[PDB]
């Protein structure tokens, strides 16, 4: 037999029972990626958080010319270290400003656009698509308001988005053509007086302003398409999951329309119980660390899986089962950990929140169209998804 295989499945609908195994037998062991290297899996809470809380496994350090890769780049390698530059140009205060919430106004514009995409699904007629039609453009329209940029232009930004987002074995060459058109589309934002709120604003400012007349222009402009892109394809990846896992729960989605206060604790546990990361998160080690049985080597890579962490029933007792009223909700490992842990936690969130709020006052009825094994999960890809969610209600 050859050596164990990573990813393990493409559906984001259940855990295979192969991660429990791992778990409790090896919760850290060797795979093979898809590029043919070696990495160590890490499956258990505990050896999860340690790798992400120590910083010599490193992020920026996986673009290394010749390390053992998980995947192909889809961007420029000095892109892997985004939120590294973005702090040592000064812009992490302003660019963490910039994404929260709580800007006047953008929840009452999530709620505006989310009851308008499902105006138009109920005008249609069943069945409707609740990625393609709901999920997407909701996340997309959250991110154009954010940036400040025209709601017109999130569509061909979205487009990028199915290959910018592959998990492949080798380059793409359409990769690099969509970021070479997107970084000039947002370098012309930069130089566009009708854009002046919103991220892609402040950074059209902090560029004319002394303290950061060195930034390069290549950064400000690489802040847009990268927030732009983690934001849309996380967010209504997660979405979109989530909806699933509702669907599936109709005692809970019974609870949640009853009782709309709850919603943030379920969607804390819909988050935890989310399979949308498709691989485990990469890191190489830049030290000889111990973790758990295994003498990690410097130079190796480790791939932290999320959901061994959040179905770990030493941290979250009957992992499986969404419990509004667990003690650590929070402690999940969705968002991530340590020094990269998720600028845009508190924002995705929100939008989970006031799409399923929406959802569920506009289709209270809302079941799958098809049965569950009929959804086709997206391979090669950075998240799983179906690429149709066909409802009725
Ligand atoms: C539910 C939605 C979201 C989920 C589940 C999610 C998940 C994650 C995870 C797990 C990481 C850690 C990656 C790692 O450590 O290797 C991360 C990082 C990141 N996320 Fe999110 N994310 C979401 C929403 C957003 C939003 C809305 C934005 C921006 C608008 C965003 C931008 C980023 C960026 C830029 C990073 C990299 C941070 C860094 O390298 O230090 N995410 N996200
Ligand atoms: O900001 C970053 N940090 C790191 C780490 C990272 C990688 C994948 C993710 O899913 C997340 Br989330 C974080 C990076 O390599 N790239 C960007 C995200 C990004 C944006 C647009 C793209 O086309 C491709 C990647």
């Amino acid at each position: 037999t050859v050596l164990l295989e990573v990813p393990f499945s493409a559906r984001g609908d259940r855990i295979p029972d192969a991660v429990a195994e791992l778990r409790t037998r090896e919760p850290i062991r060797k795979v093979r990626t898809i590029t043919g290297a070696e990495a160590w899996l890490v499956s258990s809470y505990a050896l999860c958080t340690q790798v992400l809380e120590d910083r010599r496994f490193s992020m920026k350090e996986t673009a290394a010319a010749g390390a053992p890769r998980l995947n192909a780049l889809t961007v420029p390698p000095e892109v892997v270290n985004n939120m590294g530059n973005i702090a040592d140009a000064g812009l992490r205060k302003a660019v963490m400003k910039a994404i929260t919430p709580k800007a006047p106004g953008l929840e009452q514009f999530l709620r505006d656009t989310a009851n308008s995409l499902l105006d138009n699904l109920i005008t249609e007629g069943a069945p409707a698509d609740l990625r393609n039609d709901f999920a997407d453009p909701l996340a997309t329209a959250l991110h154009c308001k954010v940036l400040g940029i025209p709601q017109e232009d999130g569509p061909k930004l979205f487009r990028s988005l199915s290959i910018a987002f592959m998990s492949s074995a080798d380059p793409i060459p359409a990769a690099k053509i969509n970021w070479d058109r997107d970084i000039e589309y947002m370098a012309g934002i930069l130089e566009n007086p009708n854009i002046t709120t919103g991220l892609m604003g402040e950074l059209s400012r902090l560029r004319k302003d002394p303290a950061y007349s060195h930034v390069s222009d290549e950064l400000f402009a690489t802040i847009g398409v990268t927030f732009f892109g983690a934001g849309v394809i996380s967010t209504g990846s997660f979405l979109t999951t989530a909806l699933i896992s509702l669907i599936q729960r109709p005692q809970l989605r019974n609870l949640l329309h009853e009782k709309p206060e709850l919603i943030p604790a379920g969607v804390e546990e819909l988050l935890r119980i989310n399979l949308s990361f498709a691989d485990g998160l990469p890191r190489l080690a830049t030290a000889d660390i111990q973790v758990g049985d295994v003498l990690v080597r410097k130079g190796e890579l480790v791939l932290v899986l999320l959901e061994g962490a959040n179905f770990d029933p030493e941290h979250f007792p009957n992992p499986g089962s969404i419990e509004l009223d667990r003690p650590n909700p929070t402690s999940h490992l969705a968002f991530g950990r340590g020094q990269h842990f998720c600028p845009g936690s508190a924002l995705g969130r929100r939008h989970a929140q006031i799409g399923i709020e929406a959802l569920l006052k506009k289709m209270p009825g809302v079941d799958l169209a098809v049965p569950i094994d009929q959804l086709v999960w997206r391979t090669r890809f950075q998240r799983r998804i179906p690429e149709r969610l066909p409802v009725l209600w």
